[PDB]
């Protein structure tokens, strides 16, 4: 009953939330999905264009050109892979592993501000539901 | 410490989204279009600037999701951003559908989840629920 209620209300509160995060970039040439890609090519390392759309869910021809888009503005490179395949391997580029941690700044000053409306004992709660929610994405199968 | 706290709650937001978007049913709309699709289904009605403005798009990327939709018998039309400047676009019927049935498929995947944890730590997460809303100026 209320189980149903907090679902629904936990899911929509996670979404609505990282909604405005993921809107903390910085202005700059790069889209949502852009920087979606360009985060887990930093996060996870250099993969080719085939495993990138994998990781994102998104079908080869649009990652494809999320790729090509990237690359345009110098925020990935591109090398053959070693091991004659014959794949690409794309890697984050300097400017683009430093525009990847300036997004995650961005979302972290913005939070920042957002939580320091609330109180301490808000801010507790939050914490510990921190905590829940990391373990949440840990423990799912 | 409250440093702390803004890095680990946007991560674990982050996190957390990823996964319940991943439970969204497979469909013909990317993740733009389904942005844009649940904003006029939740919000209403609004003209494309409008709708541009709420998903922070530059309108010629809103007009290539707006025609997709339409296309696609999501929404009942697209206007043009300037011929058609002031007028409305609204989900159709099988457009909310979508956005219900997604819905309800990040939220059963999340109650599942929840059900591996105990009775406190739920409270917890109730109170957060309400405190994450805030947060973003979207209490009722």
């Amino acid at each position: 009953d209320s189980d149903a209620r907090l679902a629904s209300d936990l899911s929509l509160a996670v979404m609505r939330l990282s909604r405005q995060l993921r809107f903390r970039n910085p202005s700059s040439p790069v889209s949502l999905s852009q920087l979606s890609a360009l985060t887990t090519l930093a996060n996870e390392g250099a993969m080719t264009p085939g495993a990138l759309a994998i990781r994102e869910r998104v079908r080869p021809p649009s990652m494809t050109r999320v790729i090509a888009s990237l690359a345009d503005m110098g925020f990935v490179d591109r090398a053959p892979h070693p091991i004659d395949g014959r794949q690409v391997l794309v890697s984050v580029s300097e400017s683009g592993a430093e525009l990847v941690k300036a997004a995650r700044r961005a979302r972290q000053e913005w939070l920042a501000e957002r939580l320091a409306t609330l109180n301490r004992s808000e801010r507790d709660i939050l914490r510990s539901a921190a905590d829940l929610m990391l373990a949440l994405v840990d423990e799912s199968p």
